[PDB]
Parts: structure tokens; C-alpha cells; sequence
């Protein structure tokens, strides 16, 4: 008695970051790059 879910996602590989879809994971793993890093703690001060 409740809506039946259904489907993950048929794309071939999609960012579960931003949502940028490449049909070769290759070209995602890669791609999730441009996400990570440029992460800094606060001030320097040095
Ligand atoms: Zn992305």
C-alpha cells in the first residue's frame, strides 16, 4: 500500500557530486577531481 521505488539510474556513470554524466567511468573518476582538493583550514598566518 505505498509507491513502489524503481530505477538507480540507467546513465552509464553520473557525479554524485554535481551530476555531470561520462559514458566511460574513466572520464567521471577523472572528472571527480575538479571537486576535491582546494580545501583549506582557515588562516595561514605563516
Ligand atoms: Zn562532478
Amino acid at each position: 500500500g505505498s509507491s513502489g521505488s524503481s530505477g538507480t539510474g540507467k546513465k552509464p556513470y553520473k557525479c554524485n557530486e554535481c551530476g555531470k554524466v561520462f559514458t566511460q567511468n574513466s572520464h567521471l573518476a577523472r572528472h571527480r577531481g575538479i571537486h576535491t582538493g582546494e580545501k583549506p583550514s582557515g588562516p595561514s598566518s605563516g
